[PDB]
């Protein structure tokens, strides 16, 4: 049976993508290899076994893949945080900047989150930490209490120290793999 | 325990979204309600129990949520079909048109699919059928045999007769819910 380290060995590093200068970490082979996807899933589910999570909040769009898997595995609902203009109904918004794009805007439906929730914010990669910091703000504006947010990412690029950045709003950050 | 019909009862119909004229079917409450997400998942997994699926191919972006869940539940890898310019490495492409956007381009990594695969193409909603028809072309260009593609959607809007459209390329189409 594959281990988390085996999953790590499946990651491809593509230079100059999506633009020259950025070394893209392609985690696609982890998702397409069942034994690897399981290893990573089990690591996440085991880590939060004693945490009363009530909702998994996944970030559009790569945060949706292992995001739904983890929610269903934990037995809790999945909530989508997505790019502006996509979610119908009442929504909370927040504009931010990430590694290769400025002026991004994420949204979440007001009705999907509130003070009773314990959220597991999940995304695939932690780079600078802008998407997640903006994500934490979204959840808090929707009513979720600061102490009730937990963050999980599949891959953490420690180089850009996003953990410290995100640390200003949330210090319960668990990453399956560190570069 | 909730049933598929209960899940259906959770869908919201938002008028004039994303633009006036289009009645958006919001399936978000199904995903955020664990009992509903399970009911729908079990319906999909039970339907393909006797099918030797080797890969679930989910369509960016709403096709990612139940897409990964179903792949992990079936014990097979997940492959992302996404909007152009996002996937690194060698890719196959195909441009199409859907209900509220013209000139869309989807891509898939060449290495993720081939002749040995039996694919379960999954997307959340079947409207006109353009995204899926374009999706079938992508898989076939990547090497997947026509007889080895199966299609699944969470919600089918029979009004726009997308099943007939997609039927020109694939007639193994299973929809959890029909409007
Ligand atoms: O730590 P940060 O610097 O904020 O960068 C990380 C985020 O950027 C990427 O998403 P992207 O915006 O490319 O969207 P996608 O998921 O649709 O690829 C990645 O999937 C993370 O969500
Ligand atoms: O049958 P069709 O007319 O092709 O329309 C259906 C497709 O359109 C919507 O996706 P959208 O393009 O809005 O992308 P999203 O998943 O990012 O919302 C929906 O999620 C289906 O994928
Ligand atoms: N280097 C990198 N690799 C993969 N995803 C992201 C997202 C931001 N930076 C990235
Ligand atoms: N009416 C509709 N509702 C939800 N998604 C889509 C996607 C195309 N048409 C749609
Ligand atoms: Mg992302
Ligand atoms: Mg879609």
């Amino acid at each position: 049976t594959m281990s988390v380290a085996d999953a790590h060995a499946l990651i491809k590093t593509i230079p100059d993508f999506p633009t020259k200068g950025i070394a893209f970490k392609d985690l696609s082979d982890i998702l397409s290899t069942p034994a690897a996807l399981d290893a990573v899933r089990k690591e996440v589910t085991a880590h939060y076994k004693d945490v009363p999570i009530t909702k998994v909040v996944g970030i559009e769009s790569r945060g949706f893949i292992l995001g739904g898997i983890v929610a269903n595995s934990l037995g809790v609902g999945f909530v989508a945080l997505r790019k502006a203009g996509k979610l119908p109904g009442d929504v909370c918004k927040c504009t931010f900047d990430m590694e290769y794009q400025k002026g991004v805007t994420i949204e979440v439906q007001k009705r999907q989150l509130g003070p009773h929730d314990v959220v597991l914010l999940h995304d695939d990669v932690l780079a600078t930490g802008g998407t997640l910091l903006a994500a934490i703000e979204l959840c808090e504006t929707a009513g979720v209490k600061p102490e009730n947010i937990y963050i999980n990412v599949l891959y953490e690029i420690e180089a850009l120290k996003g953990r410290e950045k995100v640390g200003q709003k949330c210090t319960r950050l668990f990453s399956v793999i560190r570069e």
